[PDB]
């Protein structure tokens, strides 16, 4: 009903980890060194893979310091529940400077966003 | 009740597709479109629709757009309630323009599940 | 029946707003501020809530304003356990400067349903 599986995929990956008890997310760290260019882009590896719980994919969402102080905006985001492969990190640098990331650093967070993913399709004349 | 309803505005349009277990309906393009390199644009779809009862329709980034063309969803929250047209918000943060084609998949649209019915209420300290 | 705590941390600040169906409640500036082109900045709220048991509060985009603005919402997960001020992150990728009067509406909060009592399994396979 709720179990989030991970696969660590080298020695490099980091289990993710809550920040407070009660947080939304799980922290996902980087698994490579990488900057991200001034208004620009990059992809952090992670070395990992998950499952996400039925019901729910994985969001990758922004952790809010970066945000507020490097200009740090996550893009893509959507894991599906099917999806095997490395969860990879696209970010998107707002800012005027480069952003350099460490193996080891702290680069978005995880939310299992529940969903709706059993809807059927109605094709309509008209809407309400 | 946990029915989609789609509305056709145009024969352009394309009824959204998704894999049993993805967390998104493919969202198409129903005519072209450039999004400038840094700039950004609103694609057209000739769709409607309704969401779930207990959802908003979140249209969300597709991955693969991401990564190759550096493009982001904006806007995105459609509610329950909408029943005009959902135009695709599209920033372009690479710097290549990205030509859009009648029939080209442009978003994902996730029916996120919310709480729409909180009570508001105001209090004195949340720490209380 | 579930419910969203607001605290008003001065007198310039509003209680957010929502139609029953819409999925979100508005979130309005409690100080000016202009958002510079291509470039970002941080709205005053003074309000800081607790949303329900289960979700976090998402601040999300205004649809008119992503369009004729160039706005995008950044960071904008609010966790429950969160009493400090609620600051709107704010990216402007058009070429005009954005400007926010204090009682402008710049943002808007959904109570997004999650699981967060997930425990982490580790698997050699998929
Ligand atoms: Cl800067
Ligand atoms: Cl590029
Ligand atoms: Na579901
Ligand atoms: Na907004």
């Amino acid at each position: 009903d709720k179990v989030l599986k991970i696969q660590l995929r080298s020695a490099s990956a980091t289990v993710p980890t809550k920040g407070s008890a009660t947080a939304a997310g799980y922290d996902i760290y980087a698994s490579q060194d990488i900057t991200i260019p001034a208004m620009g882009q990059g992809m952090v590896s992670t070395d990992i893979s998950f499952t996400v719980p039925v019901g729910t994919y994985g969001r990758i969402a922004p952790r809010s310091g970066l945000a507020v102080k490097n200009g740090i905006q996550t893009g893509a985001g959507v894991v599906d529940r099917d999806y095997t492969g490395e969860v990879k990190v696209v970010l998107f640098n707002h800012s005027q400077r480069d952003f350099a990331i460490k193996k080891g650093d702290r680069v978005a967070q995880l939310i299992l966003e529940k969903i709706v993913d059993d809807a059927q399709i109605v094709v309509v004349d008209s809407l309400e």
